[PDB]
């Protein structure tokens, strides 16, 4: 599990390690490196999703690592509360940016291994703090340079805590 500590409260997520293993490793690596610290939810669209993990306040884009393979072929759907990776039009271009679906966004789902079909890879789901997600999705937004739907007051991921559970059979 991972918790995003935001200035609107905590968002707790469970990763889908079996179904998106490269994506989950990439995500946890950024978490442990402090990459998401002081990043913002820079693209918030009520009724759609909230997107973050790429910019500091002022839309200062952080340098990222090499992009990852799209694992959306895993059959998982972009239902409300799932996390998927943001990307540009190239399917295997995701780096650190992710989004939380705030409704079921069926139009984002993998339908085939093509530019139009690959869709968006679901790799985790919110397990506590959907109320915080629902707060964030509702904030006021406006323009910032070329970017739209940018919260007028920064929605900040202050940091990220990782929680691991180990089991011992006796």
């Amino acid at each position: 599990m991972v918790t995003f500590h935001t200035n609107h409260g905590d968002i707790v997520i469970k990763t889908f390690d079996d179904k998106a293993p490269e994506t989950v490793k990439n995500f946890l690596d950024y978490c442990r490196e402090g990459f998401y610290n002081n990043t913002i939810f820079h693209r918030v669209i009520n009724g759609f999703m909230i997107q973050g993990g790429g910019f500091e306040p002022g839309m200062k884009q952080k340098a990222t690592k090499e992009p990852i393979k799209n694992e959306a072929n895993n059959g998982l759907k972009n239902t409300r509360g799932t996390l998927a990776m943001a990307r540009t039009q190239a399917p295997h271009s995701a780096t650190a940016q992710f989004f939380i679906n705030v409704v079921d966004n069926d139009f984002l789902n993998f339908s085939g291994e093509s530019l139009q079909g690959w869709g968006y890879c679901v790799f985790a789901e919110v397990v506590d703090g959907m109320d915080v997600v629902d707060k964030i999705k509702g904030v006021a937004t406006g323009r910032s340079g070329m970017h739209q739907d940018v919260p007028k007051e920064d929605v900040i991921i202050e940091s990220v805590t990782v929680s691991e559970h180990h089991h011992h059979h006796h």
